[PDB]
């Protein structure tokens, strides 16, 4: 029946493709548990038409998951791409809403339930990951009763007026109602899925706000309650904090300024390629600010890092021409001829790589017009130990509420977003210093373990 | 000072263009309240660079507000109609962030406050009409501290993650907050408002649900208190009923149906051209019926009736093109030459006509995207007294709070619309009437009269 | 060897789909020619991966070309209808060169030439038809040197300096230079073709202005001399004329006129659905003068009637999409419910049903923007033996070559074409007599039988 | 009445904005001319509302032609570049005919020929120049009989069935048969003009092939001949020969190279910015070569030089978006931070800076799509005294009716244009300078001065 008794399931293993561990992520944050514990982990190889025999990898046990390429479109590209995706961020590209990839969604979610099943013993402790599983929870508590069932999702929960549209919105509630613990980044996540409760389910809920990691939330599901919290993620900040020290990373950073034609200043942009990132408005603050005369176009220059995603769906491969477009215009406007104001990378960069890219940054602009939390923001702060830099940082995050020390800007307000870049190039020594330093307390002490510890501990109580 | 202890501020004077007083709306509304109170009316004139010489109506004083053509690009198409329009409906559109537009807005505002204390006498009562006036509550009472305001939105309130793009989101915030009492149609309204003064401006609220013109919320603005309440608009549902008794009225919807060539079914659409009224969503649920052979192309016809809006709006001029298109195509594809599937009329139908229309549609299709209340939802049911006819209606109208007895779909489930629209379609007699008349208890007894007087009392109660 | 001493090569065979031969076209054409010769017809059946065992008809034998759904799409849809098909028409919409389309292209031409051959008898004639099978006359003269070979062009040669855009213009070149004679409906087809004769491939040839019928020009290919001529394409104007003549169809015509709401004048547009017949101008014109009031819009009607053609090519699906925003306009914007301006069928028409029309309608508007003759400017004419009606008709069509006493319009110049179709809807009936008779005695006299002898006789000559 | 005896007319005065005089050019082409004759210059200053009166220079005297900002839109703006330009090259963009815009270049240009009468002596010489210019001829022998009139097209004339087009096709024409010499820098352009004197004016020309500043072809006016002609226009070869030979221009190019990241091989594009000019073309050959892997991403750049052009005409606008598009694609997929593989400017370059690009580049992409001549070509061709470099040239330019020693591309054959590309960039050093000095032998014999003798030559003959 499954000697697992802790298992994660979400959309991918947690390995890289014959195939090897992937480095860092949840997988090394649940290091230590995995010590303790039977541990098992479901999910796609990302490869089509694969075996689903498990794999033991001796700290854990791997359950792939069986998806044709046609699944993967309907389930992932599809739905969870093209139709939940946009909606949970707040509609920026208009949702699509099909059927076909719905049935997709529906049955994907009951065979990742299933192989589930197969790998958990019986009182399991279970932890479903994200936005494209969210019906497994309910599927899983009707296959297994007895199954202790945590779900986290990675990006936001949407106000109701947004997720009301989603015409398969009451399946998707009762699915995530199927978990024991339904766990967001924010309060605010929390208490919009609170509020569908009750609207939507009609089921009777807590009224009271939402605290952090803490005052947790009900519903009441006939005879059991359903906890609702916040748990902001991190990352491995003093991991970070390390490797951005080592010798190699620091001269590294030393040479891509010399490899610039040292500029005084670098203002950095790393993403997953994503309409939700706002590269596009950083792009536009940049170009107007230059237009003025407001940057210096003979000592300032301006990277981005975008790394390839979901290049199959049809919005992000015009985001990518759209940015480009803009890279091409700014560079012949205030560019020279061997000395560019923009530098563009649509590719994957080496880890080692990017984190001297980190310690080369003056500015590291993150400016998401809606992110779950975004990692890049804390990565950065995380690298400083020197206390140079500035992070110029979305509210529009779920990082904002715990970085306010950074220069927080309204990417909508591009005014203000203009105004901000200027002042972090312009800040002083000192100035940049105090936030680094409170930023990095925040960071430090915040970490991804901190996360993970307090997300199972509220699991754990639900028994 | 101003000898009027009762006055009306909205964007445009209830005159039509000499110059006539408006029928019905809601000057014919408050009509038994100016018999008995000394009434003036705020707003343009509709004719650009004026004079502010009040005008003597007998039972009204109009007090012209100076407009210049440029002053309503950027109040009104701008900022007004392209700015928190399309934000305020769940972004269906883009919003466009302009800082000209929003100082326009501003200055006219004030414009229409300085007007206001003109005609206003002391300790008299104000009411302020919606979204293109947000600031004047506040901007009234610094200038007319002794004046009684109050403020009522006919447009939804969007969620708080939505509003919070506005760059100008405090200070519209601080401008409703003027209001002794802020009204919305709906509680969600009401309550979104209420999440936003806590989130946004810190202020202390009540916390309960809103209730439906009763369960008042309240926001504390240091020594005074903000009523917030729903008052679901609706019609002079009597005066309605009456005309659309009348013979002349019944012969031509009698040859309405024989100009269209005798059909068995006549649905019908009508709106002022918007993009939150779904007409595109109609109008494709309708092609792929034929398409499907589930309606009969040779008995059944669609007549839609578009008033022209907001033509120097780009988004306008977009979705007529793309609506003109499906009209094309659809006829095309199942017409005949002699005899269409679909009429459409992009231009002001007559009261009378548009009555006549009403009353020949076997089936009323009112499918918004996203609208404050939509009141030909509630027109329709007024006019069938003869119990006929089918209503289908967008879940996304504040009217579906009022109107659960019609065929309620989510206009983004397609294949439900579609599904419901045959339903409507081959109703029984006796389930049609049932409905209808169950709808037509609701709109008699819920009529603007019951609407005016219980936001009046309300904001009477705060003194 | 094929005992057929007369062959016909079209990308079609003349069926219909069991089967059944097509009624009029070039098979009725050549029906007496068939009858004192040993026939075949070598083309596509229209069915994928079809057999080419030779089907006998009593008076032709039918040789099957076998083609994939994927040699049509590279082949027709690709090379012929998305690289050649824009080219040659003045590039209206943007050639698309690709090379596998022209690898396609050249097999799926050896493979026609390769049937021909098989069913060719030693000493045959054979007449290629059209421009999907350019290189048809070279490979089969290659295979088979003892055959004549005739081509004739149905659509217009580019200029130079078009037709030179072409990757592989050579190729295409040596292709119509396999043929003995080379016909095009126009001079000026024949004389591009012989400056490109010297030009591109540096051939000696005859430098006089070619004429009709006659005055052939030559271009010496070492041991032989091709000969170039003009025959301009026709109809059976005697079978329709008769045709035309049946008391149902008149009737029809008269029902026609009713159903339309008896308007007093009917304009009508017949056209395969392409970019190149310029139906997007006759409706920007009829939207324009219904917008100046010059035509009224209560006794005047346009039908369109657009047979679909092409749907797998975009610049077809943007075209449809185009003028069905325009039908959708026009009627919002100047119709009634129950009276449309203008009436627009996406469908084939029933030849009856189409005669009756053509009959019907006071004014045909034929306004392409380039076509190689248009059938349908001649087939409206021999309907008219009531010498009713007007022709509007564009100068560049091959019919206004022939057709000058039809009302010439400049499609390009609007103006024009306004003040033409208001001189053609209010012309006297005499007026409107002289032109129709004039235009009769040409039509008449010049018929498809007069084109298909012409061709040949000079076909012949080249022994 | 003026005493100059000889005259140009052209759209600009040969000044820069107080003003001097622009270097090189046609200006300093004609010098010594001027100083055997009373010259003078006809065309607007480039200000508008501007004085008519003479201006002085010494050697010159400028009568400025007074124009509004408005003339400047809808005669230059509008009819030259929206209407002429897309419509003589191939309309590569659709032309777009407006009646008020040929209306203002009517006006227009007679104004420029009263200007030039006012200027003119009794029996003097008149050269008019260009496509902005071509009633000009016809006024002017109009208004001035005594003249001896010659006009220039730098442009092509297209084919006959695209001229066609225009609505005001014969007052063009007749326009154009005003003068005693019509000369184009191609016979090809010649040869359309009698025929499309014969097709569509009805006049006798002669019928053989133009020649190359000889065998003149003649068009019969009445009593008078028209000459045509072809003169390939060129540039200073000498003079721009000796300048690239200079020390500073010698270490800018190793400056420039150094700059660049020392690379092995520079490519380089020098244009206005056009859609004539097939920049987009180089940049997707360029960008296919780097996927495939053909040309060395490490050490192999391309420097695209554009100067601005035409910024209110839509088309132009829409061409940057998509060159600039392509140019952040390719540096985002083949670059490295600090090292792009397309540098990209948009600005006018210094000439002395240009030079040095030419000096600097090893292969020249000069590819348009349709071209006049193309001077850039020629320039490249007398920088390269030292024999290096390559030149990579369309042949759809005039100037590769002259340069045939390049490497010829048709840049509708991509697959050719990459495989010239990797050709030039391959090429042994003693093929590169065979080539070369092939190319430099004709440029340095055939300059500018040759051409304006030329012509002048074959317009003092028409006497
Ligand atoms: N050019 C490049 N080269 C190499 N590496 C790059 C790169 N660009 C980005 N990365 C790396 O990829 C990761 C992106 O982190 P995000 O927070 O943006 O996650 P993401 O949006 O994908 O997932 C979701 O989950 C996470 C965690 O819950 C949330 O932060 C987020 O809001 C939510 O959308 C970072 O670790 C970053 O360093
Ligand atoms: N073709 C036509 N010819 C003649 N008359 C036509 C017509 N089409 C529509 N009308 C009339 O115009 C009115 C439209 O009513 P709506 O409820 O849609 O108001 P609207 O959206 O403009 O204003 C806002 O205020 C009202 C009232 O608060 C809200 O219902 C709504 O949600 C909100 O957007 C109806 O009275 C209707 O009969
Ligand atoms: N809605 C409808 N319903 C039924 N029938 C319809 C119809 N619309 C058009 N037709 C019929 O289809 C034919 C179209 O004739 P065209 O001249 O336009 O031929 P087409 O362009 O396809 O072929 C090419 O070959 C012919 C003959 O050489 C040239 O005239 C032409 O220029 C060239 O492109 C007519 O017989 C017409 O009556
Ligand atoms: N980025 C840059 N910075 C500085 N200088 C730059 C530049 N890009 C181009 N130039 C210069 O501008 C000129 C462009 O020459 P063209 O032949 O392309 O002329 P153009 O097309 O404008 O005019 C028309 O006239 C000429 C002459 O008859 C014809 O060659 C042409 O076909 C026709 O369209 C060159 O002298 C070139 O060196």
């Amino acid at each position: 029946s499954g000697d697992s008794d802790f298992v994660v399931v979400a959309n991918r293993l947690p390995i890289d493709l014959s195939w090897k561990r992937s480095p860092g992520g949840l997988v090394t944050a649940l290091e230590p548990l995995l010590r303790r514990r039977r541990g098992a982990w479901i999910g796609w190889p990302g490869i089509p038409d694969s075996d689903e025999d498990p794999i033991v990898d001796g700290d854990l046990v791997l359950y792939p998951v069986r998806l044709s390429a046609d699944d993967v479109a309907q389930y992932y590209e599809g739905f969870s791409n093209a139709t939940l995706w946009p909606l949970y961020h707040d509609v920026i590209v208009k949702p699509i809403y099909n059927r076909q990839w719905w049935e997709r969604y529906v049955e994907v979610n009951r065979r990742f339930a299933e192989a589930t099943s197969r790998a958990a013993a019986r009182g399991a402790t279970v932890w479903v990951q994200d936005y494209q599983l969210q019906l497994v929870p309910k599927m899983l508590r009707e296959l297994r009763p007895d199954l202790t069932i945590g779900f986290f999702l990675h990006i936001p929960f949407p106000p109701v007026e947004l997720f009301m549209q989603l015409p398969w919105r009451t399946e998707i509630t009762d699915g995530l109602l199927g978990a024991d613990l339904v766990g967001f980044h924010l309060p605010g996540g929390a208490q919009n899925f609170l509020f569908l409760a009750r609207r939507l389910v009609g089921a009777n809920t807590s009224r009271a706000s939402v605290g952090v990691r803490s005052k947790f939330g009900e519903v009441q599901i006939g005879s059991r309650t359903v906890k609702v919290g916040a748990f902001p993620i991190s990352i491995d900040s003093a991991d970070l904090d390390r490797q951005a020290r080592q010798r190699s990373i620091r001269q590294r950073a030393r040479q891509i300024r010399a490899e610039l034609g040292n500029p005084r200043r670098i203002l950095l942009g790393v993403d997953r390629l994503d309409y939700t990132k706002g590269i596009d408005v950083r792009l536009q603050a940049f170009a107007e600010l230059l237009a003025e005369g407001r940057v210096n176009r003979e000592d300032t220059v301006f990277v981005q890092l975008a790394t390839p995603s979901r290049e199959r769906v049809e919005a992000y491969r015009l985001l990518r021409d759209d940015i480009e477009r803009q890279v091409g215009h700014i560079n012949g406007e205030y560019g020279e001829v061997g000395h560019p104001v923009v530098h563009y990378l649509h590719r994957p960069v080496p880890r080692e790589e990017l984190i001297a890219f980190f310690v080369a940054a003056d500015v590291m602009l993150v400016t998401p017009l809606r992110d779950g939390m975004n990692l890049v923001a804390k990565e950065y702060v995380a690298c400083r130990s020197d206390l140079g830099g500035a992070l110029v940082l979305s509210e529009f995050t779920g990082a904002a509420a715990e970085l306010g020390q950074a220069y927080l800007v309204n990417p909508h307000n591009l005014d203000h977003v203009k105004d901000t870049m200027v002042a972090a190039l312009n800040q002083t020594p000192e100035e940049g210093r105090r936030r680094m330093r409170a930023l990095r307390r925040q960071v430090l002490a915040h970490d991804v373990d901190l996360w993970a510890r307090s997300f199972l501990d509220a699991l754990a109580s639900t028994r």
